[PDB]
């Protein structure tokens, strides 16, 4: 029994996707008709039945009941396979990627506090917290320190929870969220915490659709970064904490070489007080190189909902 | 930008879908995989951007956070070509399907108030509603009527709603809705009142996706009907009542022919008198005929999350 390729079906889906309809947008239609066709052709190929079509609808509502499409989405690699399609296009127009880019994640905020060339980034209330030095030299793309490019940096407490995301509603607003603005030798750094690695609510639609395919949804422990100066193109990537059991195994395929960074961790008492700190901590050093615009043209930003508060 | 068909790309693909993963469940992982490359495909070759993709997960969580995946669902097809399949294979399997099964839609409840031959479905709670008396034979296999077949009736009162998915406030629980096991001679009869159309609630995830298609949201005014006795399948189907502007230009693409039905009015006072009504009242007669167990079993029944009360 097959019908997806007759007539009656065909003409089914052109109905369905507006196609002949005199309204609507052009675009989301051609989408819409080809997302259709596909679907209902892979539903006869596999044989669904309806009662498994049922349960796929049902996971949807609940997808989207716990707002993690977001969160799904880089765990299906789409959010990787994106940077793919980006990181082709730049090669296509002879760009070269000095620091390669990664993905966003779902939980960059808006509206973070700003500052020129430091910043502390956590407000001590972490017990468990381990103080993290985390600096660097952001340059232009001619390869010369650049002053005033505004950094912002985010990234999970110990117990790999981020700010308006913690479920302990321990957080106050913006904790270990900073926008830092280089200083006149293009330098940015913070004192911040080592982040621990993040993993998907257990109990979440996202964490349960990875059971079914026998994977984990664990992230190893990162920090996300967005660069932004006049003439450049946006960067977003992140640096992963070398040595995190899951660098080369992070569910979202967000790993790239030349994103692992090592923290060395300092003991000595001169070392301290030249960071002045209150004692042990851990130094990242992370350098960042951006892109200048295309024909005045950033072809990269992207524009996507961002919680701003 | 062409990198769906390189190895980095399928390796990926089979990667992200648990393929070389030892847990989990092969039927899942088989329809994600084939899920996922088609629309990687459908990314490469509608050259869909950054953009375009998070507005559609941005919509993926609006639908699910409205609990419209079930409404959009019928509105791009799938309900409808679910039914097309089960034809195909009935047709296949010679079963002459006297009454035409259609879309079950997503507001039938379990659990209504049942009773033998006739009940009053509704609790005259519609200052508008217009008294239907509605009724009908349910005849076996062989076109003998049926004693004891269970006949389950839902529907909406003038607004458009539903006991239980009312938007505006709750109606007594089970309002139009009821079991009726037919009697010695295989007949039911209801007196409720004429439903007046359903549309998708305007504001919501599904409308806004039909307006991008240049479709409107709306349904005729129909009638649901489960009907279930021992020895034959379970029928799922509906009636549209006649005239309404929406009966060839559903929204749901449910209405076929030999379900759209006359309700007759009668104003004179013999017959008001006689269906012992207070005053003018619609009549409409719908028999149904079902069909055997293949093979000992009901071949089509879909077993689908249902709101129980
Ligand atoms: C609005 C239009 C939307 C159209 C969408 C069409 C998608 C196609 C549908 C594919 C559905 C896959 C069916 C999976 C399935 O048949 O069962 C999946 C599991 C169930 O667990 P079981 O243990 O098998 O249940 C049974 C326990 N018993 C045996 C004891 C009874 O549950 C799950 O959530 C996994 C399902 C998630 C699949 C979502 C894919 C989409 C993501 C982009
Ligand atoms: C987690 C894995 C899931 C992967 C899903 C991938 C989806 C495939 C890609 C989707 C591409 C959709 C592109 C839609 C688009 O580019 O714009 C869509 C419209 C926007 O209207 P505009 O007027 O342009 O808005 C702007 C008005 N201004 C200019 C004034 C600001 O909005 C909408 O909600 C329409 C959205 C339709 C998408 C639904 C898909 C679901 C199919 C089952
Ligand atoms: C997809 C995702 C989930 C959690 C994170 O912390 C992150 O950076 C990305
Ligand atoms: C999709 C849908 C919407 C409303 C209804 O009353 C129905 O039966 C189906
Ligand atoms: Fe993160
Ligand atoms: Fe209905």
């Amino acid at each position: 029994v097959k019908i997806f390729n007759t007539q009656d079906v065909q003409d089914f889906l052109r109905v369905a996707s507006g196609l002949e309809q005199e309204g609507g947008n052009p675009r989301v239609k051609q989408i819409i008709h080809r997302v259709l066709s596909d679907l209902y052709k892979a539903i006869e190929d596999l044989n669904i039945t309806s009662d498994e079509y049922w349960a796929g609808v049902a996971y949807l509502n609940q997808l989207g009941a716990n707002q993690e499409a977001g969160l799904l989405s880089p765990g299906l690699g789409f959010d990787h396979y994106l940077d793919m399609r980006m990181d082709a296009e730049d090669a296509a127009l002879g760009i070269e990627n000095a620091t390669p880019r990664t993905i966003e994640g779902p939980l960059y905020v808006a509206g973070a506090p700003e500052s020129v060339g430091y910043a502390r980034m956590d407000d001590g209330s972490d017990p468990n917290g381990h103080t993290l030095i985390l600096h660097g030299t952001i340059f232009d793309a001619d390869g010369k320190p650049l002053p005033n490019a505004k950094v912002e940096i985010w990234h999970a407490n110990t117990k790999g929870f981020y700010s308006h995301f913690d479920p302990t509603g321990e957080q106050q607003a913006f904790n270990m969220r900073r926008s830092i603005i280089t200083d006149e030798n293009g330098q940015y750094r913070v004192r911040t915490i080592l982040p621990a690695g993040y993993g998907c609510p257990p109990e979440g639609p996202t964490q349960q659709l990875l059971n079914q395919l026998g994977r984990h949804g664990n992230r190893p422990a990162h920090i996300h970064y967005f660069v932004s100066a006049d003439g450049h193109r946006k960067l977003t990537t992140q640096i992963n904490v070398a040595g995190d059991p899951y660098t080369y195994d992070d569910f979202a395929y967000a790993t790239r070489e030349g994103l692992v960074v090592d923290a060395v961790e300092h003991t000595d008492p001169e070392a301290i007080k030249a960071n002045d700190v209150e004692g042990p901590f851990a130094e990242m050093v992370f350098d960042l190189k951006l892109t200048r615009l295309v024909d005045g043209v950033d072809n990269q930003v992207v524009d996507r909902p961002r919680l701003a508060v």
